[PDB]
């Protein structure tokens, strides 16, 4: 069967046939869409088909289905699997895999770039020592001095589900938040709970509006540690605006690299609960969300009151006015100091031509509108009239639990 | 089967019970979802009937009364003996204001139970149809201080005497494609445009040429008429701070008035149903404006502000975006006209959420075209799940007439 999708700006209309390889379930019926819902241990039997449905499309990839090594490959996991419940992945199948989860996320606008990402296989990591010394070396890497690459770290697959390697962190990256005894907030609100786990755990916070949080690592399903990345590992940006002097005074800076610790990563039925990824930020990710959601840094009010906007009636835009202009700083910020970003017309439009390329050459691009759509200046991007198709393909990224509400805790 | 949304910005969990009288389909499967897509006999209508007035006489208080069994039996003989049946006035308003009230894509749905319902089910001629529609402009502008209102046409019979407005709303500005290669006026419009013209309409050919009204009563060819000029209002579009800015002689209309779908209510269908409430200044200013198949005006304004339109990254689109916005919400505001701006829509559609999953166990909501199309995230909408699914009475989108009709 074929769907259509059509531009409404352009007229140009695509095919999907790839939504005939999608399995998981989307949480929509044919009476209810949950297209807005945030949300909508295995045995060797599930198993086997899993793995072969996976191993079939890598060598269809490489031009090699049906060969002997095809073949070979599928009787070795197999046996592997009847033998120990479980396989393990080749380098190029890790890789190929962790690729094509980026590729199959149809929440991300940034996957153009789903090719250029560099692996790096943790497989042979025991500790959770061991496991700071890699994230380490990504975040150094993936920095690269401000001219960030796109890495992934991928530490042992599930087993029994009680020897599951974590990061604790939801990012790499992210400051401290701090409830205060009178109901305000320092620092970042979205990690309050976070924070206190790592004080409890025995952080010395510095109690300031951006300290860097601390790793908080599990390895084999032993209780987590807490770790110090090295502060010259760290970039970050202080936050100035092109024309307005007093921005700077506002004491607003942010970090380069933004890096989700808290998926679980699926390849071939295989669960890799620990799977930091990074890529590089679009502005609106700190312009509009960090800075501007009200439950965030909430900055909206002090930067409209030093434009001596007119704050009275909600229908003089003095919100919308104040958020430009902060999302003109953070571009400005990140550019003048040779940090890569990208703003949300130029992410947005790049998008669309990846979207049409894999049309072309894949028979589809799952898309979840919810998510692509940037969350200021909608509809002059060219995302907001394009019609879209979710579904879910594997290898794949999917939200799991926060650790701290299902850890069994040693002592 | 009890479903949960979640807003993330407050934590407040609301649980919908309603969607399990959902009757349609949604477009999506397990699969696959369609959220994102724009358009995704007498044994019949019994059914449709019957589950109608047990709503009807369930509001009222008087449900498994007589006078629900009666009427369900009256309605009930009617319909085996003509094949189809006609609501009591009651029904009718009941039914018109429930099809608002189940639009899943509308934010104004705050408003649903004040909606001023005229009965057009007597008229019989295009004639009658352009008086009936005069009226209801009238009516709804109220010299600037907008009233909501709809005007019913009689419902399908054969289907071959539909009663149809051909603009897809009331209130329109003509295009014309140009020697030139560009477009004069709405691009939006060129094609019904045309069709003026084919039918006898001479236009003026500028840039915001209000549209005659094209209707089609009793499935006849359909008829034009102007609109008397006097009965629609319009707003010269100007900005509190930049003097220059009405010099782009940009303007607006007061009245939105969808004329396009249909109307169904208990399995009968109204072809022909214009309504209207008043604007979100957004779907001017961010919408008819910026679009680029629209006016798109937003090169020609960055320009006068002189911004940096060397690199996409200054933002300058999104400036001027934010100023043509202030310039529409100020010229309605201070010429008296009825608009509301997104933030102040959005906030009121919340507290409609909340009343209606208190007092109905649920609300129909389409997020893609809830959240405005400037400035999502700062509006409390965005942060807010919805479930989206179709309720009846309801409003539905229906074929352009001239591919339907036969001449
Ligand atoms: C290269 C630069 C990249 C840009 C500009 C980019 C852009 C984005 C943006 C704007 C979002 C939505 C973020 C939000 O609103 O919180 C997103 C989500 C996502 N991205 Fe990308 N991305 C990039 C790289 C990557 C990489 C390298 C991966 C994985 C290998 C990835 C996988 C995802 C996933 C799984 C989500 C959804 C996260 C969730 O559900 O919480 N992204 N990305
Ligand atoms: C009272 C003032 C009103 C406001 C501020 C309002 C707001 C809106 C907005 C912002 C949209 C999205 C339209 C777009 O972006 O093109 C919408 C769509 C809709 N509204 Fe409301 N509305 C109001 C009155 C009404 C009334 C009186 C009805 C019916 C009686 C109604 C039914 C709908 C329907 C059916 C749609 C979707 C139209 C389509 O799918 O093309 N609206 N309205
Ligand atoms: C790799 C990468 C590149 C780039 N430009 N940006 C990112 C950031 C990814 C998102 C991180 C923040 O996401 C938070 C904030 N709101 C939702 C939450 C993540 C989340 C939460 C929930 C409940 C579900 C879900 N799928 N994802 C990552
Ligand atoms: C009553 C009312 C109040 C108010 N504030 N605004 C309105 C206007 C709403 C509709 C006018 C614009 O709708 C056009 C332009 N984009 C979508 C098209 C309507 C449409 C098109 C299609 C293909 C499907 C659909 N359901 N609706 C109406
Ligand atoms: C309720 C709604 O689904 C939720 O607020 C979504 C909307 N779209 C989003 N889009 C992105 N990119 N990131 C988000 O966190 C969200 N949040
Ligand atoms: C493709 C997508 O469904 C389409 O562009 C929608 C998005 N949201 C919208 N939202 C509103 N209110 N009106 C619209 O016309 C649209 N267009
Ligand atoms: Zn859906």
């Amino acid at each position: 069967r074929f769907l259509k999708v059509k531009n409404w700006e352009t007229d140009v209309v695509l095919t999907d046939t790839l939504h005939l390889k999608s399995t998981l379930e989307t949480g929509c019926t044919e009476h209810i869409c949950m297209g807005s819902i945030m949300l909508p241990v295995r045995t060797k039997d599930q198993l086997f088909p899993l793995a072969k449905e996976f191993l079939d499309q890598y060598y269809s990839s490489i031009k090699r289905f049906g060969s002997k090594a095809h073949m070979d490959r599928l009787e070795e996991v197999n046996k592997e699997i009847e033998s120990t419940s479980t396989y393990q992945l080749k380098d190029t199948e890790l890789i190929y895999g962790a690729k094509h989860a980026w590729r199959n996320a149809s929440r991300c606008v940034g996957r153009i770039q789903w090719s250029k990402l560099q692996v790096f296989d943790a497989r042979d990591c025991t500790t959770a020592h061991g496991m700071f010394n890699y994230i380490c070396n990504h975040v150094k890497y993936a920095t690269n001095k401000g001219n960030l690459r796109s890495a992934i770290t991928i530490f042992p697959q599930r087993t029994d589900g009680k020897h599951d390697f974590r990061v604790w962190n939801s990012q790499l990256i992210r400051y401290a938040g701090y409830k205060q005894p009178d109901g305000s907030t320092l620092g970042d609100p979205a990690n309050v709970q976070f924070t206190e786990i790592c004080i409890q755990q025995g952080w010395k916070a510095p109690r300031g509006r951006f300290d860097v949080l601390p790793l908080l690592l599990q390895a084999n399903g032993n209780d987590p540690e807490l770790f110090q990345i090295p502060p010259e590992l760290v970039l970050e940006v202080p936050i100035r605006h092109p024309k307005f002097d007093w921005f700077k005074d506002l004491g607003l800076k942010w970090y380069g690299l933004p890096a989700v610790s808290n998926m679980l990563l699926e390849i071939g039925g295989l669960e890799f609960s620990a799977c930091p990824f990074s890529g590089w930020y679009m502005g609106t990710e700190i312009g509009v969300r960090d800075y501007c959601d009200n439950s965030r840094y909430n900055i909206l009010e002090e930067v409209a009151k030093k434009m001596d906007l007119d704050m009275r009636k909600t229908s003089s835009l003095w919100k919308d006015q104040a958020l430009v202009e902060i999302n003109i700083a953070v571009l400005y910020s990140f550019q003048s100091d040779k940090v890569t970003i990208v703003d949300h017309h130029s992410a947005t439009e790049s998008f669309i031509k990846h979207m049409e390329n894999e049309y072309r050459c894949r028979g589809g691009c799952p898309a979840d509108w919810v998510w692509i759509v940037p969350p200021m200046s909608g509809s002059i991007t060219p995302v907001f009239h394009q019609e879209m198709l979710n579904y879910r393909l594997t290898p794949s990224f999917e939200y799991q639990p926060d650790p701290w509400n299902t850890h069994v805790w040693k002592g």
